[PDB]
């Protein structure tokens, strides 16, 4: 076998398993964030309940709470086994990200949260509201006036987008997404009857966004959604740790040193399956386990984590194209500081092909009628990758008695709102 970083530049797929990870106290002071930070979104996301309960009906029956369903997935759990001859210990669960309301992706959690951590400061510094207040009053015209006189901008490619414009433009903000090459003319078409702006280049993500990041300086009233850099968005993300947490309690399902919890995240910059882990480690401590999940063709966390450079490598560095199928995670260049915040915290890092997505998103449709788009088919491979690895085992200590207690939970990051005519071209693309 080649050593790792030439299977990376050879696009074979691979995993790295973290030799460096420590307890939760061990990694904590590196994060630069704390649970209390974690209780603060929690806190402004309440707060913004009932706004988005009116805003965004299809919340009302929450209100307006932006939580997934975790299911059980045992007969996909079936065919990955048949189908990789590679048994998978314990319970295979899913976590449908894909079918967050609002936006259908896992930036319904982070976007979304940024663009109201937003508009509340904004109101809060102009004297127009209190932290005690219902946040149903910002529904107001005078409120909207007040927002639209503020804009936002955001580079994607684009489920972010998806999630900034939708949220901006119904909150009152004037939104512009500037969308990467060539990001799926469906996003664009929904962007555009919810009132945004967008702007189409040629290049990819790394480029749209710092094309977008320029547009912003220009203008005190303008901010730029920066998904390289903000904590606000990893912090959004982080609320999910709770979340599932209270889930996993009202199921009867226990996550402890004797029923360990591994979870596996579709990686893009790394702010969602950093943050989700983060938020999961709070919650869970040293019994949770987390690996991160990125395309062949874009191995950009990885890569940072593994050669210790983080963002000052790309993947374009070593010869790869960034040209993949998964348009969430194609993203060239590791986050700002989410690799050296969360490395010790980190089990793993794995790449997977399009074509193992596209084979696992058509699968996964005939096995438990969930249809997905391929970036939340990344993680599904993980469980496997663990499961076949004894030295991974023996660097942890786990016995054959844990294992069997296993729950592998997948993260589904996108999908449910992609149309029939484009999902149909996915499923035709898996074997
Ligand atoms: C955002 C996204 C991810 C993870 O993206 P990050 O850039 O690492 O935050 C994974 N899957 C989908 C479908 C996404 O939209
Ligand atoms: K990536």
């Amino acid at each position: 076998q080649y050593p790792l970083v030439k299977d990376l530049v050879a696009l074979k797929e691979t995993t790295w398993f973290n030799p460096g990870t420590t307890s939760l106290a061990e990694g904590l002071p590196y994060v630069g964030l704390t649970e209390q930070d974690v209780q603060d979104a929690h806190a402004r996301l309440s707060r913004f309940a009932p706004y988005l309960a009116k805003a965004f009906p299809e919340t009302a029956a929450t209100g307006g709470i932006i939580e997934s369903e975790l299911v059980a997935i045992p007969a996909m759990q079936k065919r990955l086994e048949k189908e990789y001859q590679q048994p998978i210990s314990g319970q295979l669960l899913l976590k449908k990200d894909s079918h967050l309301p609002i936006s259908g992706s896992i930036k319904a959690r982070g976007g979304i949260y940024e663009v109201l951590a937003h508009a509340e400061k904004l109101a809060l510094e102009a004297g127009l509201l209190t932290l005690d207040d219902d946040y149903s009053k910002l529904l107001s015209p005078e409120f909207k006036q007040f927002f639209s006189q503020y804009s936002i901008a955001v580079g994607s490619t684009g489920n972010l987008g998806l999630s900034i414009g939708i949220m901006s433009a119904r909150i009152g903000f004037k939104v512009t997404v500037h969308m990467s090459a060539d990001a799926r003319a469906w996003k664009k078409a929904k962007l555009r009857s919810h009132g945004v702006t967008v702007v189409e280049y040629e290049q990819d993500y790394g480029v749209a966004v710092e094309e977008g990041r320029k547009a912003a300086q220009s203008d005190p009233n303008c901010f730029f959604i920066d998904d390289e850099n903000s904590r606000t968005l990893f912090l959004g993300y982080s609320v999910a740790g709770q979340r599932l947490k209270a889930q996993f309690a009202q199921q009867g399902r226990i996550v402890d040193a004797d029923n360990p919890l591994f979870v596996y995240l579709p990686c893009g910059v790394g702010g969602g399956p950093g943050g989700v882990a983060f938020g999961l480690k709070l919650a869970f401590g040293d019994h949770v386990h987390c690996f991160f999940a990125e395309p062949t063709h874009s191995p950009c966390m990885l890569l940072g984590v593994h050669t210790g450079l983080h963002d000052q490598i790309s993947v374009q560095d070593i010869g790869i194209d960034n040209l993949t199928a998964a348009d969430g995670l194609a993203v060239g260049r590791a986050s700002g500081f989410v690799g050296r915040a969360m490395e010790r915290l980190l089990d793993g890092f794995y790449t997977l092909s399009d074509q193992t997505m596209y084979d696992m998103l058509g699968w996964l449709a005939q096995e438990e009628g969930i249809r997905l788009e391929p970036s939340a088919l990344a993680g599904m491979a993980g469980p496997q990758r663990v499961c076949a690895s004894v030295s991974y085992q023996q660097m942890h200590g786990f016995s054959a008695e844990q294992l069997r207690n296993t729950t592998h939970l997948v993260w589904a990051t996108g999908g449910g709102m992609v149309p029939e005519e484009e999902m149909n071209q996915y499923l035709a693309k898996g074997r």
